[PDB]
């Protein structure tokens, strides 16, 4: 059961403004994705120091980023609080919709692509370099969804039938062609030192077989 869901106007314009831009800092997207993978770490961190029952899904809270060139993927995985079924239809792009319009408004008075996450919205800083995302998550008052789009003003939701996650995101790049370098072990330990040096939990990057 697959439903398909039309984004809201302004994030679709936001989408098709990081598509269609020319800009070539592209490198920035790993940082922003990495920074969401922190903040879902800190939330269920700060929530099982209440309620330790929270970790039983897993304890480790950790960042594992996991090229493959066979499928020209890069994904990031993280053991987080995830998000909720709501969280990926509605509740994350209401709030989107705020960050977006800020953020539109700062380019047009002279900021660029690469401070998109002082609005929020650096999650679609993906599109940078993929042409198709995918989104697993687990939040623990959920089940398990698979989250994807291509652009082109729509996104899918369905239940994930795939091995299950425990708890948390992982966001599978399907790189455009021309962003293999982004699948380079030496391309991605420059970026992670450059960007995100400082993240508070294990960054593991996974080597090719
Ligand atoms: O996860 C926090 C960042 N997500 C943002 S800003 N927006 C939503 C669009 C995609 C589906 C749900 C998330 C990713």
């Amino acid at each position: 059961e697959v439903e398909t869901f039309a984004f809201q106007a302004e994030i679709a314009q936001l989408m098709s403004l990081i598509i269609n831009t020319f800009y070539s800092n592209k490198e920035i997207f790993l940082r922003e994705l990495i920074s969401n993978s922190s903040d879902a770490l800190d939330k269920i961190r700060y929530e099982s120091l209440t309620d330790p029952s929270k970790l039983d899904s897993g304890k480790e809270l950790h960042i594992n980023l996991i090229p493959n060139k066979q499928d020209r993927t890069l994904t990031i995985v993280d053991t987080g609080i995830g998000m909720t079924k709501a969280d990926l239809i509605n509740n994350l792009g209401t709030i989107a919709k705020s960050g977006t319009k800020a953020f539109m408004e700062a380019l047009q008075a002279g900021a660029d692509i690469s401070m998109i996450g002082q609005f929020g919205v650096g999650f679609y800083s993906a599109y940078l370099v993929a042409e198709k995302v995918t989104v697993i998550t687990k939040h623990n008052d959920d089940e398990q969804y698979a989250w994807e789009s291509s652009a082109g003003g729509s996104f899918t939701v369905r239940t994930d039938t795939g091995e299950p996650m425990g708890r948390g995101t992982k966001v599978i790049l399907h790189l455009k062609e021309d962003q293999t370098e982004y699948l380079e072990e030496r391309r991605i330990k420059e970026i992670v030192k450059k960007h995100s040096q400082f993240i508070g939990y294990p960054i593991t990057l996974f080597v090719e077989k």
